[PDB]
């Protein structure tokens, strides 16, 4: 099955998921000189005060922080979006070294990691229905650079030792995702896809301009996770990013001048 190695990584995914070669794949390189300012775009509304995290999971690719999405508790609206999108999970992509790890790039610059906050359009009732629609998901993408520690990340880092290997989960209640956001909500937006199989072309991407800072020690803990299951040969969970895909017939729009 799919992964990030030489024999199962991104260049192979098209054989089981032919949309990998589709017209609206993600991630992409954001060329800052050609993204146009769109004064028609709104400020993004991120309303995470009532978010209810439940659990953290090592799914063998990354780890997922899961939320209760059975009510409008943690929602994204505004920006480029019509209607209301409910938070279901967040996860990260990261590198073996600080010079790689992000999925999106900015003028070909790779960040050390990228955080994806995944939200589904409430008009489709559930996540599984949403991913079948071109406007089903909104993903907030946030770059990570290595510098100062991010205090709001430490609770996640703390728990990783308990979910080392594929299939392990742990209770992860009362975690506040607001502590993962940068100061500014300036963004770029474009239509794309999930960045892991099944690569469905159901996402409005909202990529924040301002990265967050995390410490080297925080990142290093991500790189101690394992892609393998318990008692199998150790293969460090690093370099779990898909490279940039062709932009094709798309425009990237900027919320800011």
């Amino acid at each position: 099955h799919w992964g990030y190695g030489k024999h199962n990584g991104p260049e192979h995914w098209h054989k089981d998921f032919p949309i990998a070669k589709g017209e609206r794949q993600s991630p992409v390189d954001i060329d800052t000189h050609t993204a146009k300012y769109d004064p028609s775009l709104k400020p993004l509304s991120v309303s995470y005060d009532q978010a209810t995290s439940l659990r953290i999971l090592n799914n063998g690719h990354a780890f997922n922080v899961e939320f209760d999405d059975s009510q409008d508790k943690a929602v994204l609206k505004g920006g480029p979006l019509d209607g209301t999108y409910r938070l279901i999970q967040f996860h990260f992509h990261w590198g073996s070294l600080d010079g790689q790890g992000s999925e999106h790039t900015v003028d070909k610059k790779k960040y050390a990691a990228e955080l994806h906050l995944v939200h589904w359009n409430t008009k489709y009732g559930d996540f599984g229905k949403a991913v079948q629609q071109p406007d089903g998901l909104a993903v907030l993408g946030i770059f990570l650079k290595v510098g100062s520690a991010k205090p709001g990340l430490q609770k996640v880092v703390d728990v990783l030792d308990s979910i080392k290997t594929k299939g392990k989960s742990a209770d992860f209640t009362n975690f506040d995702p607001r502590g993962l956001l940068p100061e500014s909500l300036d963004y770029w937006t474009y239509p794309g896809s999930l960045t892991t199989p099944p690569l469905l072309e159901c996402v409005t991407w909202i990529v924040l301009k301002e990265p967050i800072s995390v410490s080297s020690e925080q990142v290093l803990k991500f790189r101690k996770l394992n892609f393998n299951g318990e008692g199998e040969p150790e293969e460090l969970m690093v370099d779990n990013w898909r490279p940039a895909q062709p932009l094709k017939n798309r425009q990237i729009k900027a919320s800011f001048k």
